[PDB]
């Protein structure tokens, strides 16, 4: 502190003197211990409907950059899965790292990807994003590992505005921007409840992870290094290794939809 942040002053180590919930019984990311897993029969198949979403602006806040989606109507939805009910997409947004090995959040089996991306979505019945946010069911993030490898043609609109939200506070229109071209080619997925990764650390989110990792370029995950945490005018501190370590599981099961 001062503020939070991925320092070595103001890192996850230091969150929980300003939000104290950093040490809760359900906090997230976790290690994905694949052979203690329960697979769980019961699970339903994911159902993502994305056909009609409206992307609207990407914005760099400081600690990622976040695309967003007009969330006013049932355009963009996931629903299925251990999920009840209906969740809007609202944002996604990446954690990456400085090298190749490491930059996600999850963990699976230990083993680290290089990058993590989080589809954010927030349960309709509750009315806005704010009042789910308090609630323990009230989001659910889909978690896409990213492994370095083939370009990945879907991502490339992202990567070439980059330019324009180097730091922070800056964003720029982003219409037209389909998500569909982020998901692996399976939905076989690890679920259990979490929290968000970034202050204020709510236990509020039923998490899916898919099993399946995307894979980017080099040179794509190269230019999301090149972005900043600072403002403009302020001294340059690139943007790498925005990801929280593992949390203890404490008294938690991760289900997986398959075996
Ligand atoms: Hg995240
Ligand atoms: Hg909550």
């Amino acid at each position: 502190s001062h503020h939070w942040g991925y320092g070595k002053h103001n890192g996850p180590e230091h969150w929980h003197k300003d939000f104290p919930i950093a040490k809760g019984e359900r906090q997230s990311p976790v290690d994905i211990d694949t052979h203690t897993a329960k697979y769980d029969p019961s699970l339903k198949p994911l159902s993502v409907s994305y056909d009609q979403a409206t992307s609207l602006r990407i914005l760099n806040n400081g600690h990622a950059f976040n695309v967003e989606f007009d969330d006013s109507q049932d355009k963009a939805v996931l629903k299925g899965g251990p999920l009840d009910g209906t969740y809007r997409l609202i944002q996604f947004h990446f954690h990456w790292g400085s090298l190749d090995g490491q930059g996600s959040e999850h963990t699976v089996d230990k083993k680290k990807y290089a990058a993590e991306l989080h589809l954010v979505h927030w349960n309709t019945k509750y009315g806005d994003f704010g009042k789910a946010v308090q609630q323990p069911d009230g989001l659910a993030v889909l978690g896409i590992f990213l492994k370095v490898g083939s370009a990945k043609p879907g991502l490339q609109k992202v990567v070439d505005v980059l330019d324009s939200i180097k730091t922070k506070g800056k964003s720029a229109d982003f219409t037209n921007f389909d998500p569909r071209g982020l998901l692996p080619e399976s939905l076989d997925y690890w679920t259990y409840p979490g929290s968000l990764t970034t202050p204020p650390l709510l236990e509020c989110v039923t998490w899916i992870v898919l099993k399946e990792p995307i894979s980017v370029s080099s040179e794509q995950v190269l230019k999301f290094r090149k972005l900043n945490f600072n403002g403009e005018g302020e001294p340059e501190e690139l943007m790498v290794d925005n990801w929280r370590p593992a949390q203890p599981l404490k008294n938690r099961q991760i289900k997986a939809s398959f075996k």
